[PDB]
């Protein structure tokens, strides 16, 4: 099975018709979402249970971990230890964990997170922090993908059962990772498309925040990306896909375009109308 | 003849429905009530030169801005994210704030550091690096780690600020059992002072609590507390030319009232913008 999803469930009016949509409404169209809620602050267990209750049996969640864990944030800010930060996170996510609706905890690392002895150790630290949970590592630094590291890194990922996210980001003259279809964990793969707005990037441009995921994958690009998704589904059990190119609002459209190209069905929630 | 002057302000201008009446308030509407405001817009991302100019154009001649610097500069963020060098990140920031600087409506660039930013040789170096970056501009430094305020550092530190013309922010935060900074009313820069009242919600603090995000600035100063804070400001205004005060205790919406409550106590006036009955 191949699950196509989007980041955020409320901001996809193409998918649902309404400007702000509910998770229930969302899960009447796709069987997958990424949620970056916890990234900015670990939510209460009760609200995580609201999400679980709002979706089908077949539905899955890509849950982005707290920035304190992926190192953009600081554990010190609200927690007395790195250990207690994880404890807080896992206690918050228990409802999602126990429900079997977790696709994987996404651990997106900064662009500055490069291939060093420390960082490799930290990746092992994360393995230990998330006992036997599905962890998806998104590297955004081509240093890991250099000829002298690639093969040993991929091996590292396999050993630690890490599902290395397959990333399609704009190939800016910095350190963007390549679109490298490869299954590190056969039990689950994760694609993440951020658009290819290479043109539109300027050095020292603050608006790159908005432009970096402003893209409408054309009919050709979707065909090529689909072929990759399909090729990894041969080598993997679960295969997740998250379209993140939504600065223009194109995410939902491009995802359903791929659904057609991959020819996929649905057993989601259902519609109604009253209030 | 210029007299030393006091300004009471708040963080952001829109959500203060108390002193405006409207749920969302404009900067113009805000600037018909108080002479000062802090804006944290740049902290999350450096805005365009154009929008900064709009702010300047929407306020009186004697209105002042406390402009919180980009997170990449105070180190909560990474300069790498959008810039080719620490240097170009500063160029980008100062080109953006060009209108605000040239208007003479800038009170100070606020540089708030993390709680993890304690007293270190490397940290002191970065402060001097900041001094360089901001040439001859007003810089208010807010430290949030008591390591700087220990007996073996505090005095040496205060001199460091004086010598680098830094206006060390007088902080008033919840005195949690962690590394909170004490209320230390002291003028490091006689040309400008800056208070920042974050509240005193020590009770309500839980270790490993994520909701401390909202609880930490959730407080309503009582008349006794306002009087105590007022006396502090009155003391510093005698030693300083310009004194700023930013009420940041607005998780419950109380900042506005507490600020105006202090205004009555300090007994202050205004000749800023003017209200209107149209929209
Ligand atoms: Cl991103
Ligand atoms: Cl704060």
């Amino acid at each position: 099975m191949i699950r196509l999803g989007l980041t955020s469930f409320s901001e996809h009016d193409y998918l649902t018709g309404k400007k702000r949509s509910t998770l229930y409404e969302y899960a009447s169209h796709l069987p997958l979402v990424e949620m970056d809620t916890a990234y900015y602050g670990i939510p209460p267990k009760e609200r995580v249970a609201e999400w679980v209750k709002a979706v089908p049996e077949n539905f899955r969640f890509v849950m982005k971990v707290y920035s304190g864990i992926s190192c953009q944030g600081e554990w010190q800010t609200y927690y007395a230890s790195e250990e207690e930060m994880i404890t807080a996170f896992l206690e918050s996510m228990a409802p999602l964990i126990e429900s079997k609706k977790l696709f994987a905890f996404l651990v997106q690392f900064s662009g500055t997170f490069g291939c060093t002895k420390e960082n490799v150790a930290y990746l092992q630290k994360i393995r230990h922090w998330f006992k036997d949970l599905p962890i998806a590592i998104e590297l955004r630094n081509n240093s890991w993908y250099q000829p002298n590291f690639v093969k040993q890194m991929l091996q590292f990922m396999k050993e630690n059962q890490f599902s290395l996210v397959i990333v399609d980001e704009p190939q800016i003259p910095t350190n963007p990772v390549p679109f490298y279809p490869y299954v590190t964990n056969p039990n689950l793969v994760l694609f993440r498309f951020h658009g290819r707005n290479a043109a539109g990037w300027l050095a020292n441009d603050a608006e790159w925040r908005k432009k970096r995921t402003l893209y409408h994958y054309n009919t050709q690009e979707i065909a090529d990306l689909s072929e990759a998704v399909l090729k990894m589904s041969q080598e993997a059990k679960e295969v997740g896909v998250i379209f993140n190119n939504n600065s223009g609002g194109d995410a939902a459209e491009n995802a359903l375009q791929m659904q057609k190209v991959l020819n996929l069905s649905y057993d989601d929630l259902n519609p109604k109308q009253l209030d």
